[PDB]
Order: C-alpha cells, then structure tokens, then sequence
C-alpha cells in the first residue's frame, strides 16, 4: 500500500556513452556488438570475436565524488562509471541529491564478478590496501550509499543474469511497504578477463557468431556484453518526473530439474507469471509488450515463450507484440534487467517501440511464433497504449518479472500568461557542463516541466559544481551569462534606496508575476480608505501623478515590498538591511518589524503630513566633495543632508545660501546640482515642524511598535547610539527621526562584509555607483529594475540570474504557477545532458593482468 515510480535512469552500453546514443542505435537498427581489440585480441583461446563493449573505462570525475587519484587508479572501472550514472540518473528524475541525503533510501545493485578485485590484488609486494576498498562487492553498492548519504540498506547481490531485476523487484518490495522513501538500483557488468568467456565457451553458452538471435531457429547461444545501469524509483509522493508506475513484480526459483542445474524450468518461469497478474487483479489483456529475457538459446527462448504462451496470451484476444533488447546489444549478464528496462522506457518516451535485429526465420519449437499469439517487433512499430512485462533469468534457476504501467500524461494546454518570459538556471563540472544543459533549455523553452526540473537540480553547493549559468527564455535576445564561483560563502544585503527612484509607470512590466500583482493588491488595500489606488497610480498615462509627494511616498514603498515578496517567494532571505530615507520604511517590513499595512500607510502619511503642514523653504544640491570637507566649506544655514559615498555628499538649507554655494562651488568645477524637493530641506531641522502632525498620525498606524533585528542598519541614527532606545524599534519616532536627521549611508556601507551580495530593492537602481564606491570589492552589486528600460520583467529575471551565478541558491520556479506533476510523457532526458571533467585518465586492468 505505496505507488512505487520509476523516476530517473542513466546508463552506458556497447557502442554508447549515454542513453541517447544508446536510444539512437535501438530506433536506428545499429548492432552495438563489434570485433574490434579493445579488451583481448579478438579470437584469443578461439573466443568469438563480437562481445558488446563501453566505448571507455577510463574516465572518472574522482575529484566530485571525494576519490583520491591513488585511489581512483585501484577502484574498479564498474563503481566509478557507477557512481557517475548513479548521479546521472538521480537528477535525470528531477531530483536534487540533496533531498535525499539522510533518508532512508536504499541502494541495490546487480553485480557478477570483480574482474578488477583479481587484476589489483595479484602481486603482493605492491598492491595496495585501497584496492579491497574499491573493489569488494560490497562496495559497489556501499560507496554509493557513503557518497549520496543514503542510510537505507546497501546489497550487492548475485543471482547471476537475474541479478539487475532482481534488485529491482527488492528496492520495489521496500517501497511498497514503507521501509525505504526512495531506491537507488544499480547493474554492472564488464569484459576484462578473458579467462571467463573461455569458462561460458566450453558450458557451451556463447553463440561462436557472438549474437543473440533472440526467437530465431539459429539461436545457439549469447553474445556476452558490458552494461553500467542506474535507475532511481521513488514513492509517487515524491516523484516529478515519472517513467512508468511499478504495478507488480516477484522472483521465484526453478528448483529441482531432472535436466541440470542450468537447464533454464519454463514451467516454474510461468509460475511466476501467473502469480502476479490475475492473483493482483491485473489481465494479461492489459498487456502491450513483454520484453522477454530472449537470449536465443535452444533451449532459453522455447522454454520462455512457451512459458509466456501458457501465463499470458493463453487468457489474451490480441497477439503480444515480444522483443529483446539482447539482439540489439548483447547479453550484459547480471546488467540485462535494467540494460532491458531502459530501452521499454526509451521505446514509451519516444511512442515507439525500437526493433529487434537478427530476426529471420521462427523458431519452430514455439507455436504462438508460427500462430501471430506472439508478434516479435522486427520493425519500428507505434506505441498503442498497454502494460508492459519484463522477464529475467539467472543460469542457477533464479526467475524475476517486472509489469509497468507506462506513464501517458500530456501536457496542458498554453495559456496567455506562461507566454511570459521563464528563467532557467545551471550548475556544472566545467564551462561545457553549464552551456549544455542553457542549450538544452532554450531547444525545449514551452516545456515548463523540463526547464521546472533543470531549475530544481541547479541548487548545488559550489565545491561540488564550481560552474553556474541562467538564461532568460522566452525573450527576442540571447541572454546568457556563465562563469568560475566562488565557494566562500556570501552574505545577502538589500539596500532599499529612497527618493529620485519613481518614473511613469513603473513595475507595469512586473505586474504579470503573480506574487508582485498580489502584494500591489494588499498595499492598494491599506490605502483604499484614503481614496488612493498603488495600481491605477502606476497605471496612470499622467506624466506628473508622481509628482505628487504622497503619491511617489506610498508607490516607492508599494513596490519595495512587492520586489522583496518576490525575492521571499524564490528563497532570498537577508542577511543584513540598510535603507536610504524613504528606503527605511521597506527595510523595516524586510526586517518583520513593520506589517505591510503599517509600512504602506507610514509613507502615506509621511506624505500627507509633508502636503498639509507650512515649513521654512529650502533646497536641497549634490555636492562632489566628501562627507567631512564639505561640513568644513558649509555656510551657515546649509547642512550635509545624506552621507551618500566619500565623491557624493547631498547638501539641505535656505534656498539662498544653497543656489549661493552651489555657483562658489563651480568656481573649482566641482560636481554641483540642486535636487527637486518641491522647495523642502530634507533630513535637517527645516522638517522639525512635521514632529507634530506627523508623530500623532504614526502612532495611530504603528500601534505596539516592534522590536529591529541586529540585521538592519539604521542610516538615520548614527552607530554609537543603535542600544538607544528610539532605535530599538520601528516606532512613530523613528519614522519621524528619518526625515529631519541627516543620512548616515557611506558609514553603514563599510559593516557590510567581504564577499556580500548586495541587491539594490528600488523601481529604479539610482544608487549603483554610489553602492560600488561604499563597499569592499570582494561584494557583487545587482539591481532589480532600471526606468523606461523595454521589459522590466526581462531585466529582474536576468539579475536573478546573476545572483544564482554568485553561487547563492536561487529558484525561480515559484515566480510562476506551479507545474502540476508527474511531468507529462516525453519530457526531454536530463542524463544525457550531465557533462562531467574527464580531464583526467585512469587505470583500467587489461587481459595480461591476469593469469595463462
Ligand atoms: C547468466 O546467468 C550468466 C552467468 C552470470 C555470471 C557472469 C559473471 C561471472
């Protein structure tokens, strides 16, 4: 009482170096057994010359999966391509690693032999220690489970050729039943030592022509094959992507046989059968295909099919299409579960079923052949919809049969708001790693499933995938970044920027996220008692409706909180807040001090409370000298208002001695602009006449005020004063404080540590330069939105993007609607797009290391 899935398979097999070259050769009719020299001269000992074979073994990332090189040279070419599939495989399902580590998932694999363990161990004087680590059986299951932190159980088992399913139908058995939430199942088998063909020869169980000419009257025996197999299952809870449900397996043994210990029982083999289709409530009618073992054998391949006459088209109407992969590939002995099992799940993909090759003339020893009850797909054929079976058999007489329900999800029709722009994101080994997979997304963009799954498998820690890249799809350029990371941690600061930020109809662009549109809602909600609306105000074809003070006080601060409930929504929480003036009041809602509709209301106010009371005019400039040479060439009248960097400082006073020290300034030619203030000194004691009106309004918006973490900055009371207890909370007072004190920017910039990132959370990104200027050079500076600029919703997502590439852990997915999975049949293949540094090359045994 559990759905078991099969949710992620990578692999290699003769002739391919991943499951897409091995899908190619399958639908393309190529026979993937050659005679060329790779492992032992071809002939040797009169060997058949064919044998299945890895294009190379000599390949291993050993620096990602923690294996020191000494080590790597003495580990076995199985483990090592198995660790590397194993991953492959896992994130091929859409799954991040990390949800997996510390779980009780378990590790099966199907193994033979260690060809390796005898090649390593054979002189004495010099071997190494290191060789029993990477080679004992056990270990072809345990290094992975030490390496993905799985805490399940960890089995290599051996039931020879049944081994692959077999630790199929055990890690299914665990799921089911609760023990296990996830199951890594492995095969491996590999040709190093000749020695163990000449043993099959002479057993007589080698075709001399090397070929499997599975359910043809030829058939004398198998050509032998290499194959490394991962397939991750998960419980359907956890699942995105979802090859086929497991609707039942089992494994029985033939037992006593008058006929030999190896003669392969169809009678028991059909015992197996029967008890897991009509006892489970489930019909041999409901059958498209079996993949028969189908080693063609004299005796093999009757014994099976009779078998499968008897078990299953004998209660059928319709004739059952049959195949085996082994004509296609070869016989990669314990391997040949999962070896067959990727190519159903490639044929189900694709919605063909790939053809068998050597298949000419019936075996007349099987009637449903001669009748049509059986139908070998010779050639490509339609999927048509139906359960597929899987047969394997050991030599010793161990059966395993697997029946999948095949996934026919399809994907839903496009909407009108998906045809917004996505972002995708990647980590990788190397640069190619990181531009395969952005390549991959832009060939696949209308897929939301594969690129909501290559987002999900981008979240990496950066000692493991010291590459990052994003791109942005779904817009008219070519937006891609990618580049080196940097491993030390780096702390997240949002600095809320102030006044000067507004602009005709800004964050229109961003109101088709959903989380932007939704917080503009609740800010419009605040000030709907008011008579105003954030939404019409930003609508508004009105050159000057942000020229209005309250309308530019609640809008800055409106959007400040939609950004930050967008960068909440993908994951991005603060390290450390600073605010510019206007900026505090946002700083305070990032900070959990201020509700929303304490901060939305709080700029209404400020405003209102600006409009309706009559102040001294002044003016206010921006001066090119520092903070402390500027309070030295000061009038009297004219203070340094905001303490931006040591090149800008803001200047308020009278407007006289302002437009006075303004001219006597540009004589030296110094940086010198009078600011738009509608005629107010800001952040001086031209404001104190606010404190009244506008200290009663806040105390009525900011009821219980609450108290401001460590991670927030006051740039409106300097440092020596943060215990006070006007700093210790977003109060009326300090909301009052702001305006009439001056902006202690510069002096809070240098608390910022080494290697930050810091983003700008503003409608428009004014103060960049200054942010450069402020901060050490390790930290990486991004802005969110920029005025006028085409696609404001293009620029966000592309500074995403940027901050993801600095190695902080960004998802996007949740800036969209949520993709519904399981992810719809025919979803592109992730494992084949998981590029590794093969820079390196290590040992691999060869024939003369062992005996003769
Ligand atoms: C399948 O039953 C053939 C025998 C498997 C042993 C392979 C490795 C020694």
């Amino acid at each position: 009482s559990e759905e078991v899935v099969i949710a992620g398979m990578s692999g290699k097999l003769p002739e391919s170096e991943n499951l897409q070259e091995f899908w190619a050769n399958l639908i393309g009719g190529v026979d993937m057994v050659t005679d060329d020299d790779r492992r032992w001269k071809a002939g040797l000992y009169g060997l058949p010359k064919r044998s299945g074979k890895l294009k190379d073994l000599s390949k291993f990332d050993a620096s990602f999966f923690g294996v020191h090189p000494k080590q790597a040279h003495t580990m076995d070419p199985q483990l090592r391509l198995l660790l590397e599939v194993s991953y492959e495989a896992i994130v091929d399902g859409g799954i991040n690693p990390a949800s997996l580590r510390g779980t009780n998932t378990g590790v099966w694999v199907g193994v033979s032999g260690s060809e390796a363990s005898e090649a390593l161990s054979r002189d004495p004087e010099t071997l190494l220690g290191y060789s029993m680590v990477g080679c004992q059986r056990a270990m072809m299951a345990n290094r992975l489970s030490f390496f993905f932190d799985f805490k399940g159980p960890s089995i290599a088992l051996d039931t020879a050729c049944s081994s692959s399913l077999l630790a199929l139908q055990n890690a299914y058995q665990a799921i089911r039943s609760g023990e296990c939430p996830a199951a890594l199942v492995g095969g491996i088998n590999l040709l190093l030592k000749p020695n163990t063909s000449v043993q099959f020869m002479k057993l007589g169980m080698l075709s001399p022509d090397g070929t499997c000419r599975s359910f043809d009257d030829s058939g004398s025996g198998y050509c032998r094959s290499e194959a490394v197999v991962a397939v991750l299952l998960t419980k359907k809870s956890l699942a995105r992507r979802v090859y086929a449900t497991i609707l039942n397996a089992g494994t029985n043994t033939d037992g006593s046989k008058e006929q030999g210990v190896t003669f392969p029982s169809g009678e028991v083999q059909e015992q197996l059968i029967c008890s897991l289709y009509q006892p489970a409530g489930l019909a041999p009618e409901s059958l498209e295909y079996i993949e028969a073992h189908g080693t063609g054998t004299k005796v093999g391949d009757p014994q099976e099919l009779n078998g499968i006459t008897r078990s299953l088209c004998a209660f059928r109407q319709a004739p059952l299409l049959i195949g085996s992969t082994k004509s296609n590939m070869g016989h990669p002995e314990p391997a040949s579960g999962l070896a067959a099992l990727t190519k159903v799940l490639l044929s189900l993909e694709h919605g063909v079923w790939a053809p068998n090759l050597h298949f000419h003339n019936p075996n007349p020893e099987i009637p449903a052949l001669l009748d049509g009850r059986l139908q070998v797909v010779d050639r490509p054929l339609p999927v048509r919809g139906g359960n597929v079976g899987i047969n394997s058999f050991g030599f010793g007489g161990s059966n395993v049969h697997v029946i999948l329900q095949p996934n026919t999800r399809q994907a839903p029709a496009p909407t009108a708001h998906a045809a917004l722009p996505h972002l995708l994101h990647a980590s990788g080994r190397t640069l190619e790693a990181v531009q395969d997979l952005l390549e991959q997304g832009r060939q696949h963009s209308q897929d939301l499933a594969f690129v909501s799954m290559l987002n999900d498998i981008a979240a990496t820690p950066t000692a493991a995938m010291p590459f990052r890249g994003y791109t942005v799809l779904g817009v008219e350029g070519r937006v891609q970044e990618v580049q080196q990371v940097s491993t030390n941690k780096r702390p997240l600061w949002f600095i809320c920027s102030g006044m000067g930020t507004q602009w005709r109809g800004m964050g229109l662009s961003l109101m088709r996220l959903d989380s932007f549109r939704e917080s503009i809602l609740r800010s419009d909600e605040a000030v709907k008692p008011l008579g105003v609306k954030v939404s019409d105000l930003l609508l508004s074809t009105d050159e000057r409706t942000f020229d209005d003070i309250v309308h530019a006080f609640v809008s800055l601060t409106a959007i400040q909180i939609a950004l930050i409930d967008l960068l909440t929504s993908v994951g991005l929480k603060p390290d450390g807040i600073i605010g510019h003036s206007l900026g505090e009041v946002a700083c305070g809602y990032a900070d959990g001090c201020l509700s929303q509709r304490e901060a939305v209301l709080a700029a209404y106010w400020r405003g209102q409370c600006i409009k309706d009371a009559h102040l001294p005019p002044g003016s206010m400039a921006a001066v090119g000298l520092s903070w402390e040479e500027c309070k030295q060439r000061c009038p009297a009248g004219v203070v340094p208002a905001c303490h931006n960097s040591e090149d800008t400082v803001t200047i308020s006073g009278p407007q006289a001695a302002v437009n006075e020290f303004v001219e006597q300034l540009k004589q030296e030619g110094v940086f010198a602009k009078e600011v738009r203030t509608g005629g107010l000194a800001f952040h001086s004691y031209f404001m104190e006449g606010i404190a009244p009106t506008l200290l009663q309004a806040l105390k009525k918006v900011i009821r219980e005020p609450r108290p401001r973490s460590a991670r927030w900055l006051s740039t409106s009371i300097p440092e020596a004063q943060w215990q006070s207890s006007l700093a210790r909370t977003s109060s009326a007072e300090y909301n009052v404080n702001n305006l009439v004190s001056p902006v202690l920017f510069q002096e809070a910039l240098w608390h910022i540590p080494e290697h930050a990132v810091v983003l700008e959370i503003a409608p428009h990104a004014l103060l960049q330069a200054v942010l450069k200027r402020g901060v050490k050079s390790s930290c990486t500076i991004i802005p969110l939105m920029k005025r006028d600029h085409k696609d404001n919703l293009e620029f966000f997502l592309t500074n995403l993007g940027k901050v993801h590439l600095t190695g902080i852990n960004v998802n996007p997915n949740a800036l969209f609607p949520p993709v519904e999975f399981p992810a719809p049949r025919g979803t592109p293949l992730i494992s084949p797009h998981i590029k590794w540094d093969h820079s390196q090359t290590w040992d691999v045994p060869v024939a003369e290391d062992f005996p003769n």
